[PDB]
Formats: structure tokens, C-alpha cells, sequence
């Protein structure tokens, strides 16, 4: 059992002259002292004096103990502890009125003593009259170095099931000797003279007359001491004479050392203690989510297993007001890249497919994933490399004179039969063999890419609208601004840089220290929705300064209704379509699938590490069907196939984790977020008052802080940071200690190496080759590294797990 | 104040069976332990155990004691000892004959170790041989710690002239009760005991049987260690008995801290025993002669006309070759660059102001040559080089009304401020003269923090009401004209401006932000690091200018100076003024009453000099070499009447300015503040060069307006870190389990905090309030008006110690 230790002592009040028994320490978890003003002071340790210890052992060996006593009030034991001091001679006859009386007078705390206006201690006398003591009056030394909402906190610190202990100390002048009685109750009891929060299970007396080398308050705070330390508590309850107590009470005066008075600083002197006080007490104490299985399609029952039997969780833990902040965030965040592309393949194909296909699609998507996805924490949806595919092969089309969105669908059907063959086989197995080294490099180009994106839209407005000295103003503005404008370009950079700040404002915010943490932790987790409705406010107030909006299409129509309709007809839309394409379209099939199992799988990957902390499991050939599945039936309809993103999702994932004070603790999963962001990019055409007032230059703010923000977990920015700090400087982990320096660098070095080759290539108008060198990463990391480093050197370096190396 | 100690026992060599002294430990204020192997562990402090010193009082309290014997060699001391022994009925008489050959016996230190063997603890018996301790032994905890070169340190450690002690233990069955024998030879001799050249002063003599609670390792380790501290070591020198000496054991284990075995043992925990340890080592040397090793004023009344002068001139003047000296550092060339511009905008803001507030009588030229002027006198001559002279606001509002009211009455202008500079000179002389300075004693900290805290939010406060004038002259509409002149200034408003001018703004602040934050990281060699975030305003501002100049088509306001040295207005005034009468004869009620305006400038200035002074030159800010107060002020009014004479404005001290300086030349530490930069090199150049200001009109013409706000912006969030009335705003916040450790939090609850700040945050909207009001010339009143209420009204609320917790003049030390 725990215990709960107070002290009290005999004391008088200079209001009325009347003994009672009031408290001064208390050893809850630290010792505490009750100073004069009537307020409790600094928890710390207890330490004794010399004296203290030597008359402590000297009075316990012949003290006088009452163990399983059966008593249930304070009057009882006193009684039978009196009765047991006449006993064995400790007292005489003629003084046990006196101590009895005193024993039962009113225990006072801490709280009533500004009522009575201060107490003083006091010593018994025969007459019953009090008198001040002769013996200097010194106050002690805790009270003058610790002591010149709380009952709740006292109740949080008490354990839940732990039994009181209750030490008397107190000074009488009729007596000849000082007297020791130590009582154990049969049964805890709740006393009711003295008030304790647990009830009473052990009851210390000490009594004595004035004498030197004795303080009877740092008796009591030894015996309180004693009384805290788990070893001698334990051997208290087991004991059942005094013999096992004298026993235990060497063992512990064994286990003690001295600081003797050293002209040493004060930390160093006593920061030495802790290994020679550590021996002492030593001395006193003397399956796999991808995997190869025998069976045919053992991957997807595996998955179902594994993910459906959490379904019921995973709609419950939705009911936070952070899934909805994270909805409103990853709406906005996928919807603007989604229009962006709307308008640009609308623009690029003679608008065959446009906005509304890419939206009725992405909605789509979501919905399904959503419902039937063992991940849901992914956001689908259109890429730039399936832009530039989507470009070539219109390209393709027009030149050889075949139609484009009918070969589309016999891709799509390639795509189901190829994916069917690769799900049936459980190929998926091979994400295996990527390592940390791919994930980094990819997530770091994404990101990179982003933001030059963002910074090349920014750039584009300059160059729209350029810094001159007269404008015209009989300029029409309906379809889109025709020549420069006066206010725009600064007023698009001056929301985009204020969006960003706001947020990387309230993002530290949220870490801070500065509301109470249920607020502060709410309005930080809002923290983009917040920055947004601030810069939409401060756009919708400017009246004479125009600065582009959001527009979607009117109504659920097609891009183009001359040549296009909801249903295609495979075999052919205006002219019939020929055999050798028909069995020929297997090629650019078997490219996008390539691109897409990739993307997808990476995305998987870098979201789902085993690093972020998440409980429930997350399936890999599912998510594959469903998004090929669903990618190829929209093709059949003519909308676009889509994919999981990096960005998107990361981001998404990002927004629900609730950190500890940082450690990562938790990330919320659940399917109601990704289905509100469907219904919600679904219904998006009937919410054109709302959307048509958000510019478009606030979003740029948003695009950097998720950029910026995507970019810190990754490892390799870690150690390109590393690359300008002084090896003086250098952080703790294990691949700093194991590797040389000057090897890690040429380590970084090769993987920029690496990552600008990527980028030439990218740059390349042979940009659909990019797939194959990144493949060809993994080759790198498997055989020619093995021929520079050594074996310790790269399982450090390019370690799967963080903790683990 | 270092002695030597050596402990030995009594053990069995491991080769052929025999007994002999073996040295187990030494001290020189520090424990060295030898383990079996023969070598040194490191040395470090001793911890004895309860045992030990339980036994050894035990012992000690009737041991027997022998001062100033008269003998040399260990034999006669053996002797003497057992026929002492003996006397007191302590030993048999039949025992002497054995413990005698026990003693005369081969002592062997470390180095015969490896040659020997090892060694063994052993018990002597009655008969004369060995023998095996009959108790279980176990490992020893110090040889444990420690043992799992030393020579030259021991030698080294040792004085040179420094006596020694030596213990020996050894055990004994035919002993009935422990015995110590304690002897100091009255003369120090050689012993053979001791290879060391050292002579032996004292000698402990532990002998007994075999007990349990009693380790003999341990009590000997114990006795040595008694005889290391300090305070017991001059007692045994001077006792005369044994009652000295245990009045000495004692207060010894008075002063003693022990702790006793714990469940959960924590190095934090463990911290909080710090000032308990200080408060035992204290009271220890409380009786004791010996003391621990380890534990003018510039405002001063004098019995002599002028003694403050004096004073400061002989404190300051003897640093005048290091105030040159020190300026080699290229941090004073940043600082210079700096200041410069952080002095020149706002002499030509309130130039132009004064100058179109006055109808020219007084312009910008004036300004700069005065401010030129009293820079250079004042760095050249000065006692605290580190202060910015130039014109303020509160000024610029008496010289309002001063114009107002020489317009109302009909008489002249720049007439009446030569008188007003008399009756200044006169009056600073008689301050000066009775040394009335010391009041500056009387302003504590509150005001103090209240003034820089209501001046730098005036500063924010003007940048930003600059930031939208800007925004008003340009509004934001549909279509512009472009016939518009703009010759003398742009008539009407402008596409671009008022964007292009708040990006450029924001621009230099983030960089001057991000710089300074740049500067205390870890990215780039230190020295390289340090010289970089040290120019972080300069390459800002360049950058900025930078990117303004490559803008062609935007309009931007920029700095323009006059184009010559030439009076504002030529057609009324001269460069030297007819004190008789400029165009009419002054009368002569006006030349006697002119003295009431000249007290009320002369309280402005005083006062804000001084609080300037204090807060530049604060105890807590690393100042090394004094700073006057006196000569500074004098200085200040001279050059200010003196430059009413010209016809030039009087100045005074400024506060952002100084503070700002004295920020930049500082070096902080990875924080501490390691050092601050104090020259006069400075200052000099920086009037030279706001002098020299006309001479540099195409670089200057090239500079924007509304750079400077960013750096506006950056003094006063930078000028905010000090103050602690803002750190306890921050703590209004925050909940009360997120607070410093600093004193004013533990000391008093946290409503008293709340109420203080409460208050002081109600004087800083009065202050306000009134600064609003057209009655703005009284506020420097209600200012010193602070002072009684820290005096007189918070004692009526509040305690002592927490009056003295909150309001503490020192930052330190509370
Ligand atoms: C829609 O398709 C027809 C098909 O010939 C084309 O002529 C027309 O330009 C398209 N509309 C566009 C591109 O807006
Ligand atoms: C100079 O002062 C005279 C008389 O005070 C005035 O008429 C003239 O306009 C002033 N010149 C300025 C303000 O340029």
C-alpha cells in the first residue's frame, strides 16, 4: 500500500490560550513545510541531521509498539497506547491524566490558522496551564528556507488506493525520559478527531522532556522519513513485533551516507552523491502487411482481415472538431490544384475534358475510396507527369488521325486486366525492396517541385501584369484581364506573403505556451481555415483593386457538348475505330500502370511509415484495386483516371496528429473526413457565391506553408542541413557517430548528384523516362553502394527504422 | 590552508605470510584511493557513512589525548601511547608487549605492492601471528567507485612548507573496547613511517577487536577526513585539551547533512538540498576563525562645492587611451553605419516639421549642423560616449507653443530662445554647483521601465500612424490621372506607391528579423557567423535600396537633404543674433519673465537625460568603466544654450537612439552578455557624418522613406527585451504553470503580480491619455509624479519583501 504521511505537533494560538495539535510538514511525494503566514512551502527532499538519526535510533530501541490493535476511533488507541505505557515503566502512574488529555484534544490544519490569528509550539504542564519553553527558540531551518486550487492538486497526487499514517510529536515537562509508541490497526479507519484524506493505518507518538542534541520536530521529520521509503513501509506491514522493527531499522541507518561540511561549490558537492547513493540503495534492494504466401490472392484476404474489423472505430474517432478543421484545409488544398488542371487539359485538348469531368471524377473517387478504402487518409487525384501523358498521347492521336477519348477506354480496359493479373499474383510484395533511400529522394523532389510551381505561378503574375507608368482604363474586363493592371501583381503578393506568415504564425502558436491548453490547442489546430477567412475578409473589404478569383463551370455539363456525350461508344464515336490500335493500346497501358502502381505505392509508403505511430493496420493491394478499378470505369464514362498524392496526403495526415509535449502521440484515422471532401468537391458547383469571392492569390500562401511544412521529417534535408554546421555542432544520432564525417558528406552528395539528374531529366522533354531512373535508384542502393561503403556504415546511414539502428 | 594526510593499516603480505603497515589513502583537500592493482584512482570528494562517525565519536569522547609531546621517532611515541593507555585503565598490562611489536613494525607504501604481492586485511592476536578475521568482510565501496600522474599532482598539490598526519588502524582480539590515541608532536620531525619528505605533525592510533557496526577502513577514512576540514585542523592546532576538541566534533556533526536511503533517487530532486548545503557550510565556519575558500558611488553627496564634477572627471578621464583604443573591432564600424541612419531620418522628419510649423525661422540645415555640432563636442569630451543627442517630440511640442505664443503677445521668435539659453546656463551652473544630481538616487526601477515602455510604443506608434498617412495620400481606386506634376511633391494619388512601399517596408523588417536570428545560430564558422549577423541592418537596408533602385516606373518617396549650408530663412534671420533686438528692441518685462519657459525646459531635459543615463548605463548591463553623470548633463545644456546662440535648436539625450547603440555594441555569449563594446570613436564619426550629410546628396537621393520604417519597426521590437514590466505582460497570459523562476514569481502569489502590473499598466493609459491631450507640456509633471506613488501608496497595499521582490534595482540580487 501506498502510504500518506503528516505530522503534527502540540501548539498554542496567542488569541485564546488553549492547546491543540496542529500540522507542519507533510510527505506526500516530497516533504513540505506549513511557514507562519499560514501557507504550505516548497516540496523538496528530506534531509536529516546527525543528532536527529542518533536519539531516533536511540529511543526506538526501547520504544513501545501496539501492532493489530483493534481499535476504530483516536480515543481508543490512546487509550490502549497509554494502557501500554504503564505497562512497561515508560511513564508513571500519576502522568497518564495529563497525557491522555493531551493526546485528545482538537487536531487543527492548515486552514484555520489565519483564523486564529498565528500559532507558536507549546509544551504540556502539570497544572494544564501552558508556559513558554526554556530552551531556545530558534525556528527551524526549513521553515526559514522554504517557507518566508491546491486541495484538488493534493487529492490528484495522493495514489488511488494508498492508507494514512499519522506521527505526534509533542514536548512534556512531567515526564523523566522521551517516550516512543508505535500502533498498527487491525483494519484501515477513518479517525475522526484528526482529518486525513486516506484513512489511518499506522499512528506515531513521540514524547519527552527538554534535553540536549534533541529536536523533536527533526524527530518527527525522521520517523516521517522513515515512514516514506517503500522497503521500511513494507516491512512494517509484515512485522509483528518490535525485534523486526530494531531489524529494519539497521538496515536502513545502513544504507545512509554523510555529507560532511566540504568548502567544495554546492552542486558539484552535491552532485557527487548520486552514484555512492545509487550503490547504496542497489545495496538495500539486494506478420507482415506485404508478404509472399503460398496461396492465390492472399494479399487482398490478408488486407480485409487485417483493416475491416476496425470499421466501427474508424467511423467513431471522427467526432473531434479537428477532423472538421482538417476537412476544410485538404478541401481547398485539393480542390485549387484541381481546377488549375481542369483548365489547363480543357485548354489543351480542344476542351474534350475539362473542369467539370475532372470534379465529377475526383468526387467520385473519394466517395468510393472512402467507403471501401483501407487507408482513407489518402486524397486521389489528378499529377503533372499524367498531365504531360495525357498531352502526349492527345499528341499521338491527332497526328496518326484516331480519335483520343476513345482510345482512352480501351486503355482503361488494359488497365483492369493488367492490374487483375498483378492483384491475383500479389506482386505488391516488391514495395519491399524500396527502401528509405527512394522515399526520400521522392517526397524532397515533390516538395521542391511544389513550391517552384507556386513561386512560377507568382512569377507569371509579374509578368501578366508589369510595374509601368500608365495604364489604359477603358479596358474590358469580362473574360479574363486583358493587358497590364495597376494594383494587382502587389496586391496578389501582399495576401500570398500575409497567408503564409499568418499561418507559420499560428502554427508556432499552437506549440506555445500561452492560453490554456484546451484553447490554445483548438484555435491552433485551426490555424489555415482562420488565416483564409482573415485574407478572404481583407479582399472582400478592398472594393476598387481587382485580383483573380476562383471559377468553376456553371452546371453538371460537359467540357465540350458538340463532339462529346455522357456515354461512349467503344467501337466508335464519329468514325469506326481499327483493329491494330485496338490491340496496339496496351503500350501507353502498360506505362501509365507503371506510373501509377509507383506514385501510388510510394504514397503509401511514405505516409504509413512504421514511424508515425499508427495503431490500426493499413492495406496496400486493396487501395491498388480500387483506385485502378475506379480509375478505369471513369475512363469508361470519359472522365480522367486519377492517383493517390504526395502532397495532399502527407498534408492530410499531417493535420490529424495530436502531438505530445515534441512527441508525436496520436494520429486520428477515420473515413469521414476523405467522404465530407468528396461530397463537399461534388457539391462545389452549388456553392458559387462562396467560391467566386476567394481570390486566387491566397491560395499561394497555402501552397508554401504546406511546401515548408511538408519538408521536415524528411532525413536527407536533415543532412544537407548538416552540410553548412560545423562538425563542432553536430546532433546526436547514431549515423553522425558511425560514419566519418567527411564520408556522410559524400553521401549527400551523391544522393543531390542523384536528385539533380532527376530534375534534368524532368526538365527533358523526355520527362515520361522519369519513372525508369527512379527505378533505377533502387539498383544504386543495392549493389554499387555496397562497393564504396561498408556494410555498418550503410545500415546506419540508411536505417528503416528511426529508433532502431 | 593545505594539509597532508596519510592512512595505514595493518595487512598480510600475499607471498609468505607476515604482517605490515599498508597505505590505503591520501589527502590533499581531496580523497585518492589505491586499489590492488597498486595505482591511484582520480581524486575527488569524501562521503563518510553513519557508522563511521557514530564509532568514532563514541570513541573520541573518551579516547585519550596527548599535545605537544616532546618526542621524534615512532617508538617513543608507541611508548608514550600504550603507557597512556595503560594509565587510564584502557588496556591490560599485559598487552603492551604485544601492540609495542605490533607498532615498531615495516611500513611499505604503494610501490612496494607489485613486488610484494598484494595485501589482505588482517587481525593481530595475543600470541604473535597471523590470522584470518573470524566476520564475513566485503568489498569496500570507495575502491569499488573510484579505483574501477598521481605522483607529480601529489607532489605539486602539497605547500611547501606544510605538515602532515598519519592514522593507523589495525585490529586486536585480545582488546576489550576500541581505543584512539591522538597525539601532535611538539616540534615536526622526519618519521620513517612516511616516505614522503614531509614532516609529521600529528598522529591517530586506531586499535581494536572485531565488532560489528564498526569498519575500521571506513573510521580511519572518517578520522582523516575530520582532519582535512579546515575548522577542526585549527582547533587541534590550538587545543589545549580534550574539551576543544570535541566541542569541535561536535559542531562538526551539527553542520552535518545526511540523507537517508530513497525509493526513486533523481539528479533533480537531489538540487533542491543546494542552499541548505550553503546555509550548513555557513553556520560551520559560523564559530570557526578561518573562512571559506569557496562563498565610490557616482552619485554621491560631498562636503565640497563641485565634487561631483571632480569626481566624475577622475573617474572617467584615466580610460580615455582604452575609449580610443577599443574602437578597432569592425562592430563599430557596423554600429556607426547603423546609427547613422537611425539618427538622420528622424532629424529630417522633424526638420521639415519644425521648419513648416515656424515658417522657416528654423529648418532642417540647423538641425544638422547642431546635431553635428554637440555630436562631435559630446563624443569628444564626454564621460558616456555611448549617448544619441538630437531633437525629440515633447520638445518639438514646447517649441509650438512657444511660436503660438510669440505670435499671440507680437514680439519675435528666435529672439526669445537666446534668453531662454541664458536662464538655461545659469540654472544648469547652480545645479551643477550644489551637485543637485544625486536625486536621481530616488528614481527606482518603476519609472524607469514605465518610461522606456511608453517611449518605444510611441515609436511603433508614429511608424505606424507614417505607414497609414502613406496609405492615405495614395488610396486604392479604379483609375488615376498621369498629368499630374510632381515637381514639388506627387499631387494626387499614385497607382503603385502605397503597396510597392509597404512591401518594401515589411521587406526590411523580416530580413532585419531573420538576420538577427540568424546571427545566435550554429550554421557557419563562428567568426565569419558573427561578422555576418553583426551587419544584419546594413545588408538589409542595402539589399532593399538594391532592389528599389532596379524598380524604373514605381514612384517611392525618398530622403533629401538641403542642397548648401545655408539658412532656412534668409530674409529674417542671420547666422549670429542680435541679442538688443533683431528688427524691434525686445522689451525688458519680457527679458525678465522670460524665465519661466527656460525652468520648464530645463526640467524637461534634466530629466530625461538622466533617465536616459540610467537606463543606458544600469549596473546589470556589463558596464566596466564608469559613467558620469554630471559632466554629461552639463555638456548636454551647454552645447544646447550655446547652439541657441547660433540660432540652432537645442537637443537632448534620446532614448531609442542610445539604446539601440548601446545594443549594437554588445557580445553576447552562447545566453550571456560576455561584453560590451565602449569607445568614443563612434559617436564622433556618426556627428561627422550626419554633418557631412550635404556632401552626399546623389547617395542619399537614392534611398527610400519607407525602408527606414522597417527599421523603425525593428529598434522598437528590438528595444523591448529588457524591460520587465513586458516580460510580466507576457505573463498575464500564460497560465500560472508555465511561469519563470525567477524571484517575483515564487515569492508572491500570483494575483499580487497581476495587481502590480495592473496598476503599473493603469499609469502607462493615464500617461497616454494625457500625452493625447492638448495640455501635452504637462507630462514630464505627472511622470515625476510616479515617484510618490511607489513611495507612499504600494506600502499601504503591499508587504516589504514583496515590494521589494517586485521593484528590485537590481536584477540579480533581489
Ligand atoms: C469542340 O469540339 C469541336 C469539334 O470539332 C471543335 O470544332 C470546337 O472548337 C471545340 N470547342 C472548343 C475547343 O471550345
Ligand atoms: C520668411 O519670413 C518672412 C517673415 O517672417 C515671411 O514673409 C516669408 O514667407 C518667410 N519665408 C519662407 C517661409 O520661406
Amino acid at each position: 500500500h501506498k502510504v500518506y504521511v503528516e505530522l503534527q505537533e502540540l501548539v498554542m494560538d496567542e488569541k485564546n490560550q488553549e492547546l491543540r495539535w496542529m500540522e507542519a510538514a507533510r510527505w506526500v511525494q516530497l516533504e513540505e513545510n506549513l511557514g507562519e503566514n499560514g501557507a504550505w512551502g516548497r516540496p523538496h527532499l528530506s534531509h536529516l541531521t546527525f543528532w536527529s538519526l542518533l536519539e531516533l535510533r536511540r529511543v526506538f530501541t526501547k520504544g513501545t509498539v501496539l501492532l493489530d490493535l483493534q481499535e476504530t476511533s483516536l480515543a481508543g488507541v490512546a487509550n490502549q497506547l497509554l494502557d501500554r505505557f504503564i505497562f512497561e515503566d515508560q511513564i508513571r502512574p500519576q502522568d497518564r491524566e495529563e497525557l491522555l488529555r493531551a493526546l485528545l484534544l482538537k487536531h487543527s490544519h492548515a486552514g484555520e490558522l489565519e483564523a486564529l490569528g498565528g500559532v507558536k509550539p507549546a509544551v504540556l504542564t502539570r497544572s494544564g496551564d501552558p508556559s513558554q519553553p526554556l530552551l531556545p527558540q530558534h525556528s527551524s531551518l526549513e521553515t526559514q528556507l522554504f517557507c518566508e486550487h491546491s486541495p484538488s492538486g493534493i487529492l490528484e497526487k495522493i495514489p488511488p488506493d494508498s492508507e494514512a499514517t499519522l506521527v505526534l510529536v509533542g514536548r512534556a515537562d512531567f515526564l523523566e525520559q522521551p517516550v516512543l509508541g508505535f500502533v498498527r490497526l487491525q483494519e484501515a479507519a477513518e479517525l475522526e478527531a484528526v482529518e486525513l484524506p486516506v484513512p489511518i493505518r499506522f499512528l506515531f507518538v513521540l514524547l519527552g522532556p527538554e534535553a540536549p542534541h534533541i529536536d523533536y520536530t527533526q524527530l518527527g521529520r525522521a520517523a516521517a522519513t522513515l515512514m516514506s521509503e517503500r522497503v521500511f513501509r513494507i516491512d512494517a506491514y509484515m512485522a509483528q513485533s518490535r525485534g523486526e522493527l530494531l531489524h529494519s531499522l539497521e538496515g536502513f541507518l545502513d544504507c545512509s551516507l554523510v555529507l560532511p561540511p566540504t568548502d567544495a561549490p554546492s552542486e558539484q558537492a552535491l552532485l557527487s552523491l548520486v552514484p555512492v547513493q545509487r550503490e547504496l540503495l542497489r545495496r538495500r534492494y539486494q506478420d507482415d502487411p506485404l508478404q509472399q504466401t503460398g496461396q492465390l490472392f492472399g494479399g487482398l484476404v490478408r488486407d480485409i482481415r487485417r483493416r475491416y474489423p476496425y470499421y466501427l472505430s474508424d467511423i467513431t474517432d471522427a467526432f473531434s472538431p479537428q477532423v472538421l478543421a482538417a476537412v476544410i484545409f485538404i478541401y481547398f488544398a485539393a480542390l485549387s490544384p484541381a481546377i488549375t488542371f481542369g483548365g489547363l487539359l480543357g485548354e489543351k485538348t480542344r476542351n474534350q475534358m475539362g473542369v467539370s469531368e475532372l470534379l465529377i471524377s475526383t468526387a467520385v473517387q473519394g466517395i468510393l475510396f472512402a467507403l471501401l478504402g483501407a487507408q482513407p487518409l489518402l486524397v486521389v487525384g489528378f499529377s503533372g507527369p499524367l498531365l504531360v501523358f495525357e498531352e502526349a498521347f492527345f499528341s499521338f492521336c491527332e497526328t496518326n488521325g484516331l480519335e483520343y477519348i476513345v482510345g482512352r477506354v480501351w486503355i482503361g480496359f488494359w488497365l483492369i486486366l493488367l492490374v487483375v493479373l498483378v492483384v491475383a499474383f500479389e506482386g505488391s510484395f516488391l514495395v519491399r525492396f524500396i527502401s528509405r533511400y527512394t522515399q526520400e529522394i521522392f517526397s524532397f523532389l515533390i516538395s521542391l517541385i511544389f513550391i517552384y510551381e507556386t513561386f512560377s505561378k507568382l512569377i507569371k503574375i509579374f509578368q501578366d501584369h508589369p510595374l509601368q507608368k500608365t495604364y489604359n482604363y477603358n479596358v474590358l474586363m469580362v473574360p479574363k484581364p486583358q493587358g497590364p493592371l495597376p494594383n494587382t501583381a502587389l496586391l496578389s503578393l501582399v495576401l500570398m506573403a500575409g497567408t503564409f506568415f499568418f499561418a507559420m504564425m499560428l502554427r508556432k502558436f499552437k506549440n506555445s505556451s500561452y492560453f490554456p491548453g484546451k484553447l490554445r490547442r483548438v484555435i491552433g489546430d485551426f490555424g489555415v481555415p482562420i488565416s483564409i477567412l482573415i485574407m478572404v475578409l481583407v479582399d472582400f473589404f478592398i472594393q476598387d483593386t481587382y485580383t483573380q478569383k476562383l471559377s468553376v463551370p456553371d452546371g453538371f455539363k460537359v467540357s465540350n457538348s458538340s463532339a462529346r456525350g455522357w456515354v461512349i461508344h467503344p467501337l466508335g464515336l464519329r468514325s469506326e475505330f481499327p483493329i491494330w490500335m485496338m490491340f496496339a493500346s496496351a503500350l501507353p497501358a502498360l506505362l501509365v500502370f507503371i506510373l501509377i502502381f509507383l506514385e501510388s505505392q510510394i504514397t503509401t509508403l511514405i505516409v504509413s511509415k512504421p514511424e508515425r505511430k499508427m495503431v490500426k493496420g493499413s492495406g496496400f493491394h486493396l487501395d491498388l484495386l480500387l483506385v485502378v478499378g475506379m480509375g478505369g470505369v471513369a475512363a469508361l464514362f470519359g472522365m480522367p483516371w486519377l492517383s493517390a498524392t504526395t502532397v495532399r496526403s502527407v498534408t492530410h495526415a499531417n493535420a490529424l496528429t495530436v502531438m505530445g509535449k515534441a512527441q508525436i502521440q496520436e494520429v486520428k484515422e477515420q473515413r469521414i473526413s476523405g467522404l465530407l471532401v468528396a461530397v463537399l468537391v461534388g457539391l462545389s458547383i452549388l456553392m458559387e457565391p462562396i467560391l467566386s469571392r476567394i481570390p486566387l492569390a491566397v491560395l499561394f500562401g497555402i501552397f508554401l506553408y504546406m511546401g515548408v511544412t511538408s519538408l521536415s521529417g524528411i532525413q536527407l534535408f536533415d543532412r544537407i542541413l548538416l552540410l553548412f554546421k560545423p562538425p563542432k555542432y553536430h546532433p546526436d544520432v547514431p549515423y553522425v557517430k558511425r560514419v566519418k564525417t567527411w564520408r556522410m558528406h559524400l553521401f549527400t552528395g551523391i544522393q543531390i548528384i542523384c536528385l539533380a539528374v532527376l530534375w534534368v531529366v524532368k526538365s527533358t522533354p523526355a520527362s515520361l523516362a522519369l519513372p525508369f531512373v527512379l527505378i533505377l535508384t533502387v539498383p544504386l542502393r543495392r549493389v554499387l553502394l555496397p562497393l564504396i561503403f561498408r556494410n555498418v556504415e550503410l545500415q546506419c546511414l540508411d536505417a528503416d527504422d528511426a529508433k532502431a539502428t
